[PDB]
């Protein structure tokens, strides 16, 4: 059969491989993965006696039309409940009014809905200013955390970097978001296991994809191929088709050396224009819980902060002021979330510094200087991960939904194909977008092979 190489073993690459290998008449296919494991941004780790998810954690919109929900159900990865609660702490050591929280959430999320109905950030700030003394500062402080939560959601440093006009293109499927009781990496491990033996090569990063050529294979019959995949280890792999599923952050940093000749101008510009920000998780293990047992999300409100003063490239007073709060993981574990440049800075700190700094933050925020220190920390480092360089894509100011279609556009003769979350116009930044993109590329190849047969 035709020689196919898939670059990257995340859900997009695995989905593309799954669909191509399932074909009763299958191609000769290999998946080349840079790192030691499969799953990419789906990464479940044994920690604190349980499982921590360093990447994807939720199925967004777990309903019939969500292929990730469909697969998790087929694999037995969902809990019974899935198959059918916040505490607000100020940086002053006091609780925040539930009524004021509701008022600000109604103002903020009402405006988010309106943006989906220049930048998202600028629209939100202009409207909030029109809506706008200790009650005023409190209201602006609450709003500041809501902006920081939207930064985590979009995977951006600032909502001022998020394009307004394309914002509504992102599709949210019905259903309350759920986790996988069976762990998220169980999904990618199951797909990987369905592939023929030795389909995936680990610790095998690709250096350059050479295309638009006539490359002779090493052995008889010295058959010529249009593509040659050059690995970092010197491996010289001829192919008829290469499906690239590498993250947009990797493409932004290396597209100039990763493709030979360079990509067509429109695709090279799409890579540069689209957003690719950082969102990280900080898991903190505690000997005893200090929060209410019914609590699920501890939202932190930073006193005297405001989103109206902030611009696209402004930093918070300290890196930890960008942290939104903590999700209780139901050992006693909390998961803090932090996006953007402050999150990239956190990655440069040692584990000890993060643990000590967040212990001091929690002591301040709870109004308890005796609060025991976290016993252990486990944090994601997505921006410094060399084969990812960030968390997920967004349609940045200066880019549009057409740029996500340009990411998906194949190279001549389908020599090189493109899948991955940043190739999906309406489900970018999700596991289902990434999965659907892999299936899309497999389907595109099958049509070409069916057409070669017919002629
Ligand atoms: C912190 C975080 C939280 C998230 N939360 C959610 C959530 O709750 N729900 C959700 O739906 N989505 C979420 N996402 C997004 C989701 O995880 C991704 O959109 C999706 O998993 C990406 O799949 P992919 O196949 O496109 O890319 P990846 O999973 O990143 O796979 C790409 C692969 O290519 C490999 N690679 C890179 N360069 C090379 C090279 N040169 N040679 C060979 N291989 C290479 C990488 O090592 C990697 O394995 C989150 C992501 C992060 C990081």
């Amino acid at each position: 059969g035709p020689r196919v190489l898939v670059v990257g073993s995340g859900i997009a690459g695995l989905g593309a491989a799954q669909k191509l290998c399932s074909h009763r008449a299958a191609p000769h296919l290999r998946v080349l993965e840079a790192t030691a494991s499969a799953g990419g941004r789906i990464r479940s780790e044994r920690c604190f006696g349980g499982v921590v998810e360093l990447g994807a954690h939720w199925i967004h919109g777990p309903s019939q039309d969500n292929p990730v929900f469909q697969l998790a159900a087929e694999f037995g990865l969902l809990g019974e409940k899935e198959l059918s609660p916040s505490m607000i702490w100020s940086s002053s050591g006091t609780s925040v009014s539930l009524e004021l929280m509701t008022e600000m959430a109604r103002l903020f999320y009402g405006l988010i809905e309106r943006t989906r109905e220049a930048s998202v950030g600028e629209f939100l700030k202009k409207e909030i200013s029109q809506q706008v003394e200790d009650t005023r500062k409190r209201k602006l402080a609450i709003l500041n955390t809501f902006f920081n939560i939207e930064c985590c959601v979009s995977g951006t440093h600032s909502m001022d970097l998020v394009a307004l006009a394309p914002f509504g293109e992102y599709t949210v499927l019905p259903g309350l978001d759920c986790i996988l009781a069976g762990g998220y990496q169980g999904l990618t491990d199951r797909i990987l296991a369905s592939l023929p033996k030795d389909t995936v090569a680990f610790d095998k990063p690709v250096k350059t994809i050479h295309w638009n050529g006539s490359f002779q294979e090493a052995a008889f019959p010295g058959e010529t191929f249009p593509v040659l995949v050059e690995c970092e280890d010197g491996a010289r792999l001829p192919a008829h088709h290469v499906i690239v599923t590498v993250p947009l952050g990797f493409l932004k940093e290396h597209q100039d050396t990763f493709f030979e000749p360079p990509l067509p101008a429109k695709k090279a510009e799409a890579i540069k224009k689209l957003g690719f920000g950082t969102n990280n998780k900080i898991f903190l293990e505690f000997e005893e819980p200090f929060w209410e047992p019914d609590c699920q999300f501890i939202q932190v409100v930073w006193e005297d902060t405001s989103p109206l003063q902030d611009t696209a490239l402004s930093l918070q007073d300290t890196w930890f002021k960008k942290l939104i709060g903590f999700l209780v993981q139901p050992s006693h574990v909390l998961c803090g979330f932090i996006a953007g440049l402050e999150s990239e800075f956190m990655e440069t700190l040692s584990d000890e510094e993060v643990l000590l700094s967040l212990t001091q933050v929690l002591r301040r925020v709870t109004g308890n200087p005796q609060l025991p220190a976290a016993k252990s920390v486990r944090r994601s480092q997505w921006h410094s991960a060399p084969y990812t360089r960030g968390s997920y894509s967004y349609v940045a100011v200066g880019s549009t939904g057409d740029d996500l279609d340009l990411m998906a556009q194949p190279l001549p003769g389908l020599q090189v194909l493109f899948a991955g979350e940043a190739t999906h116009r309406t489900f970018y930044s999700t596991t289902h977008g990434a999965l659907l993109s892999g299936w899309r590329e497999a389907d595109r190849l099958v049509s070409l092979w069916d057409s070669q047969v017919e002629q």
